[PDB]
């Protein structure tokens, strides 16, 4: 054995011992409990980076645990290769951005093999091979002639100069972000996935996901937005018809949430383009301003409540159906037209956006509802104002007393009685447009005949290859500047016809990418039928909270979507989850910013730059990206410590749902304590050798060794439940830290000492052998012979755990230092069990 710790050394002949077992390399195999461990599948944008790395570690460390555990793991890696990233390096280096994304491909594959993560290559998939996309090709013509998938026209951000579709999120005061130019708002056909059909199937299954954190499931109800409101229909006044036609003339119909304070309505208001909008503008200058101003708007859902309300009076008026009260209409900015009915009511003194609407503009606050004794200002909101439960309406007639539920009831009563309204469910959940206007993506397998109309491609024909001799310059999709690819003949009638030149969202190959890992060669479907029923669904997901949202509802869609294809049979995709935290590295420029990357800078006074002698200047500590250039190239700190040391860092820094901050104290701390652990193995090896490791009755040992082993079996519990219960691995480290600082303080130098001491070295290497399985790996056939993962998980002796009784009798005036003190709770003993007290 070695006597310092080399990693250069021992790693790659641990992995080449890890690769010809093939302990990696998993089948349907029936004779085992199998288990799916899944990471998040990277972009292929070049090179891996450290939030890469923790994603893989953390996605390592949990499945040797269970592969220890005698599971059949599955933990697959693949490639999300199609996207914008290949497009752009596409335009700068002048390269086909599937050779620029297939060389990627090959080199962060070559650094996932260096930090050793114990998945199943022979699994690995590339999004961007038709041997891949064909399928999802294939399940939207099933969809298409189904009606799930459908064709309208969508309104979309135009830039005339850089001639691409910008989203809301690319649009800045009415601009592109690079072109800078005024975006035009056009109307283009494009494809939509009905999700809306599945839209309570996707809000009620979450409550079956009891192993996810409860904020995910939050955050995908709010997007969903189910709510059980009331349709409202305030006939419009006679004095203000004019201009109007059709029911629009008869009434203004809006929904809401809050029909039991129908009676605080004070003012309503619609959206620019309602019809009542368009009436009323039609001879008032100031109106059509505001209306076009309004469509003139790009604001997202991630801001739109960040979006300063504005609105104008209309002078026309509707009729509240309960009261009879007179109501202005305006022109609001926050009502989206395609929402609802495109107009609501407002009721100031219980909805805080329309208290801080009213506010603005002098309008009425009407008090409806009490909460007990409360009192109610006018000029000042309060929570309890926008109470449901416990509250009582008052000011409202008819309707005093009622509660929020039995006053639903009674409104609805009354508005269906008269015909004035019925209760109604909406959702905020849109639906999904995955039409692209871009090359580097899967084309959508719709052929366009001007006879046979939209028609897909038939399943013999699938795919339908994208070419990959294509550079892109950037003056539009190059799909649709190539004859050669989209000129073609019809499939049902063989004439002349186009194919769609749009290709899809790459949202989509990330939607069931976790399928086709249990049979990522079948021919014949997505995935086969008896690989999907062996691995069932993923029993753990590891990936950023930022797909939190869309990408794990999508892939909620498209497991329910394959699950009714007869292709699969779980409601789910992901049983566990796991959200990651970023990571965080420090800032540093040089003025004349020019900002300047960690790792060529050199530090508690100050710090300069490594080339030289220049100081630089020390800024905030943010994420990693290549906007500050603080990010941190793991492959230099492969090549600085080893994988191990890459590792052990990253699941010792902070818990996984913490962020992680970088530290070069700190990563020189997980190397020695690599040294250390390696130190150890050595020195007990050096004065005897192996022995064999400590087991059975431990009555006769010494109370240091009995301590020894009570601190040891402790310890294997507690990392046991520190990887399956909390899944916190850095206490789980710090806690096989601790038994070794006591297996430091203890003479192990007895025949049953060294016994203790191999008991001891043979359960760390073990415990330690997810987050580091190198160097415990090589630190184990040193002290063992046989297989480590047929050795399996340390096991628990409670034995050890239960400690020595102290048994006495007590006795005073006859009748019936450490147990003196015991006794007196409740005058000389004699040593052994019995206590006499002279009284
Ligand atoms: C399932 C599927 C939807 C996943 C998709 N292929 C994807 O997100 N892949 S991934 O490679 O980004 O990360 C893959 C994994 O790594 C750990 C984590 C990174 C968190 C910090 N970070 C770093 C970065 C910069 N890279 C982002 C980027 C790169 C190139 C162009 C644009 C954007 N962003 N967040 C992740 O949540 C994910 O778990
Ligand atoms: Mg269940
Ligand atoms: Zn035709």
């Amino acid at each position: 054995m070695q006597e310092h710790y080399q990693p250069a050394a021992i790693e790659p002949a641990a992995q080449k011992k890890w690769d010809d077992a093939r302990i990696s390399n998993v089948s349907e195999d029936a004779s085992k409990p199998k288990y799916y461990c899944l990471s998040m599948f990277p972009y292929p944008s070049g090179k891996l980076h450290m939030g890469h790395v923790r994603n893989y570690t953390i996605g390592d460390v949990l499945s040797r645990f269970k592969l220890l555990n005698g599971f059949n793991v599955m933990q697959p890696m693949g490639w999300d290769a199609f996207g914008m990233p290949a497009e752009n390096a596409a335009m700068k280096n002048n390269v086909a951005p599937a050779a620029w994304t297939y060389d990627n491909i090959e080199y962060m594959k070559t650094q996932l093999k260096s930090l050793g993560f114990a998945v199943d290559w022979e699994r690995e998939v590339a999004t961007c091979k038709p041997e891949y996309y064909r399928w999802e090709q294939w399940l939207f013509t099933k969809l298409f002639e189904k009606g799930i998938v459908y064709r309208k026209n969508g309104t979309v951000n135009w830039d005339p100069v850089d001639q691409t579709v910008l989203a809301n999120e690319q649009v800045i005061d009415g601009r592109g972000w690079r072109s800078g130019a005024l975006i035009e708002k056009r109307e283009i056909p494009m494809y939509y996935f009905k999700i809306t059909d599945y839209a309570e199937e996707l809000l009620n299954d979450l409550d079956k996901l009891e192993h996810w954190p409860e904020q995910v499931k939050t955050m995908q109800r709010n997007w969903i937005g189910k709510s059980r409101g009331m349709t409202v229909r305030f006939a419009v006044s006679d004095d203000s018809k004019q201009g109007l036609e059709g029911d629009y003339a008869k009434f203004l119909q809006v929904y809401t949430t809050r029909p039991d304070t129908l009676m605080g309505a004070t003012y309503v208001a619609v959206a620019a383009e309602h019809p009542l909008a368009t009436a009323a503008a039609a001879d008032k200058p100031e109106l059509q301003a505001f209306i076009a101003e309004c469509k003139a708007g790009s604001v997202a859902e991630a801001d739109m409540a960040t979006m300063e309300k504005k609105g104008v009076p209309t002078g026309r008026y509707v009729v509240n159906p309960l009261n009879g009260d007179k109501l202005e209409v305006w022109i609001a900015n926050y009502v989206l037209w395609g929402y609802g009915d495109g107009a609501v009511m407002a009721v100031p003194a219980h909805d805080e956006r329309d208290f801080e609407f009213a506010a603005k503009y002098n309008l009425p606050k009407k008090q409806v509802i009490a909460v007990g004794d409360n009192a109610f200002d006018a000029n000042r909101w309060q929570e309890w104002y926008g109470d449901k439960e416990n509250g009582v309406l008052v000011n409202s007639g008819d309707l005093d007393g009622l509660d929020f539920q039995t006053a639903f009831d009674a409104v609805a009563a009354k508005l269906q009685s008269q015909g004035a309204g019925e209760p109604k469910t909406q959702y905020r959940l849109r639906d999904w447009g995955i039409s692209r206007q871009r090359y580097w993506g899967c084309p959508i397998p719709i052929v366009h005949c001007e006879k046979c109309g939209n028609v897909p491609v038939p399943a013999d024909q699938l795919p339908v290859v994208l070419p990959e001799n294509v550079v892109p310059d950037g003056m539009g999709s190059p799909l649709a500047k190539m004859p050669e690819f989209y000129e073609t003949s019809c499939p049902c009638c063989g004439g002349a016809a186009k194919r769609e030149t749009d290709t899809m969202d790459t949202f989509i190959e990330s939607s069931w990418y976790f399928f086709r890992y249990m049979s990522p060669k079948f021919s014949d479907g997505m995935v086969s039928a008896e690989s999907a029923k062996y691995w069932g669904a993923v029993d753990q997901y590891i990936g950023g909270i930022e797909h939190a949202i869309l990408h794990l509802l999508y892939a909620r869609f498209f497991t329910k979507l394959m699950r009714d294809e007869g292709l699969v049979n779980v409601d789910e995709p992901f049983e566990r989850l796991l959200t990651q935290g970023m990571v965080v590295c420090e800032t540093y420029y040089r003025e004349n910013k020019d900002w300047i990357n960690p790792a060529d800078v050199e530090l508690p006074v100050s710090a300069v730059l490594k080339a030289d002698g220049l100081p630089v200047v020390i800024s905030g500590t943010e994420k990693m990206s290549k906007s500050k250039n603080n990010g941190v190239d793991p492959q230099e700190l492969i090549n600085a410590y080893g994988a191990d040391t890459a590792r052990l860092f990253m699941m010792f820094a902070a818990p996984p749902e913490q962020s992680l901050e970088w530290s070069d104290s700190g990563v020189e701390g997980a190397h020695r304590f690599l040294r250390r652990l390696w130190r150890t193995v050595y020195e007990y090896l050096k004065q005897g050798g192996a022995v064999k490791a400590f087991a059975g009755n431990q009555d006769g040992l010494s109370k240091e060794l009995k301590d020894l082993r009570h601190k040891l079996h402790s310890t294997t519990a507690k990392v046991s439940d520190d990887y399956g219960r909390r899944q916190q691995f850095n206490t789980a480290i710090a806690a096989v830290m601790e038994l070794l600082n006591q297996y430091d303080k203890t003479d192990t130098g007895s025949e049953q000492g060294r016994a203790v001491a191999q008991e001891v070295l043979e359960a760390a290497v073990r415990l330690l052998w997810p987050i580091v399985p190198h160097i415990c790996e090589t630190l184990w056939s040193e002290l063992n012979g046989a297989k480590l993962w047929e050795a399996g998980w340390p096991t628990v002796d409670e034995a050890a755990l239960v400690k020595s009784e102290i048994e006495v009798m007590v006795q005073v005036n006859g009748k019936l230092a450490d147990l003196e003190a015991a006794a007196l709770a409740n005058i000389i003993v004699v040593p052994g069990r019995l206590v006499n007290i002279v009284v």
